């Protein structure tokens, strides 16, 4: 048997996988699809994101592939500036498709020892006291642990659990696309930055390689929720929104998505788990469901990997739901006041110009920014510090960055003075002596997440937090 089975290879379920095999972790993952999706989804990560893949070494692949992008316009497409003193040591917004997102994170997984069957679908599942079984639909039983749920918005585990699935249903759907077109690149450059003063939602993005990225809004609501768009729909969309069809060429992969924003009720059921767009699915225009499903599984990856070793603490696991839930419902909410600023009627138009007389304060700016690269988001740990919930950002140490040293994902305690101490948790905890100017307190103690847990400079007080989240001594 295996100790953990995700049902997922996405960028979800790739991500958890890693995080648990670095603690050896016999993973499993299984995914429908044989070849994986030429459909380029997103189009990069976030600060966030990047910072996590900062704390496994995994940034360097990601820069190599992609370009960092510092502009305005990531919130409702309000077009400012990046802000300036943005807490964080990757102020930008790489740029990387989705495609190479989810291949640099399955060849790492792979690298570190995970099992990824391509082309098993789960049918159902059902669980006792001391695992979970697993039906797939070649026949095959798999019996795990723990079974966590990454397929995706309509999630086949989800719905084997009975977990409602509750929020708003689609009512303004859009059109996508990537392709070329007979008209001038250089004149629709002109062209869109015209339209854009009343239709938001109406963008041309290109990928260097002579093709663009176009995404048109579309009338109706279309009934199949799956049906290919016809291409002379999309002609018909922009000789309506913007006055000319533009004449596209060869079309690679057509689409049209939705704005249903459903999030699910639990994230842990005893023993099964979900994660990513099958815990949370929201619109793609103003959306993190690839920053969030990673974020996800940054979280729970290294609580699942301390319950299989049994060091983790009595209620760890159900931390996860407790933390992860409300940043979904903050998330999702704040995306449809995104697509609210967007819409094209009198009444948010109105509430959009006065959005764009409030960015150009740049606290206004940052804490929008802050708040969509969810960089300060910020559990619930307890009373102390003004650091407790929030991550740490990269700090520069005397020698080297600090995300340098969190690749085995260990728990972390940067002490400045060198006077304290870890008892017992060695096994699971590290000891960095490492002096820092950005630090303005002795010492902090980072979860594997980077998430501060205890900041200060008593011995005591560190004893009481400690076993906490890392358990009893050895
Ligand atoms: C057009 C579009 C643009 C987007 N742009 C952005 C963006 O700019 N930024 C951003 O942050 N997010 C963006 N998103 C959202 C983000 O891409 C998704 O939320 C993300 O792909 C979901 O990650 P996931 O791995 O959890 O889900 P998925 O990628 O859907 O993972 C599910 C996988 O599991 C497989 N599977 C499903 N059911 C089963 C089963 N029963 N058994 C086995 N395997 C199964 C599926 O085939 C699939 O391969 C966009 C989404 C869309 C549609
Ligand atoms: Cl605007
Ligand atoms: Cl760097
Ligand atoms: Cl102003």
């Amino acid at each position: 048997m295996f100790d953990v089975i995700v049902v997922g290879g996405g960028p979800t379920g790739l991500m958890l996988a890693g995080e648990l095999r670095l603690h050896g972790v016999r993973v499993l993952v299984l995914e429908k699809e044989t070849e994986p999706t030429r459909q380029s989804r997103a189009q990069g990560l976030h600060v966030r994101s990047i910072e996590v893949m900062a704390q496994r070494g995994l940034l360097e692949r990601f820069l190599e592939r992609g370009h960092t992008v510092a502009v305005g316009g990531f919130f409702a497409g309000l077009a400012t500036s990046w802000p300036e003193r943005l807490d964080t040591a990757h102020s930008y917004v790489l740029a990387v498709p989705q495609v190479i997102t989810e291949q640099l994170l399955a060849e790492h997984a792979t690298a570190l020892g995970a099992e990824i069957r391509r082309g098993r679908a789960l049918v159902g599942l059902r669980q006792d006291e001391d695992g979970v079984t697993v039906d797939l639909a070649d026949g095959e039983q798999l019996r795990a642990r723990y079974v966590v749920g990454c397929d995706g918005g309509r999630s086949t585990v989800r719905k084997l659990l009975g977990v409602a699935f509750p929020g708003e249903p689609s009512r303004v759907e859009t059109l996508l696309g990537e392709m070329e077109m007979t008209a001038s690149q250089e004149e629709l450059t002109s062209v869109m930055t015209e339209v854009r003063k009343t239709q938001q939602r109406f963008g041309a993005m290109p990928l260097g390689d002579g093709v663009f990225r176009v995404v048109v809004p579309a009338e109706g609501v279309a009934e199949d929720r799956t049906a290919s768009p016809t291409l002379d729909e999309f002609k018909q969309q922009l000789r309506a929104h913007a006055g000319t069809d533009f004449g596209v060429h060869s079309p690679r992969w057509l689409s049209r998505f939705g704005d249903a924003t459903r999030q699910a009720e639990r994230y842990r059921v005893d023993r099964v788990f979900l994660a990513g767009d099958a815990a949370h699915i929201h619109p793609p225009t103003g959306g993190q469901g690839l920053n969030l499903g990673i974020q996800d599984a940054f979280n729970l990856g290294w609580k699942l990997a301390a319950e299989v070793d049994g060091w983790a603490p009595e209620g760890l696991l159900d931390t996860y739901h407790a933390e992860r839930h409300p940043v979904a419902t903050e998330v999702l909410d704040n995306t449809r006041a995104q697509i609210q600023l967007m819409s094209t009627e009198p009444g948010p138009q109105a509430v959009r110009r006065l959005m764009a007389e409030l960015v150009e304060f740049e606290n206004v700016n940052r804490y929008l920014i802050e708040k969509i690269t969810a960089i300060s988001v910020r559990y619930d740990v307890g009373e102390g510090h003004e650091l407790l919930g929030r991550r740490m950002r990269d700090l520069a140490l005397k020698h080297g960055r600090l995300y340098e040293r969190m690749h085995e994902g260990r728990g972390l305690l940067l002490d400045q003075t060198g006077r304290l101490s870890v008892a017992g948790w060695e096994d699971r905890v590290d000891h960095v002596v490492e002096v820092s100017e950005e630090l303005d307190v002795p010492a902090v103690l980072l979860r594997p997440d980077g998430h501060v847990v205890w900041a200060g400079e008593d011995q005591q007080e560190l004893l009481t937090r400690m076993p906490a989240w890392f358990g009893a001594a050895t």
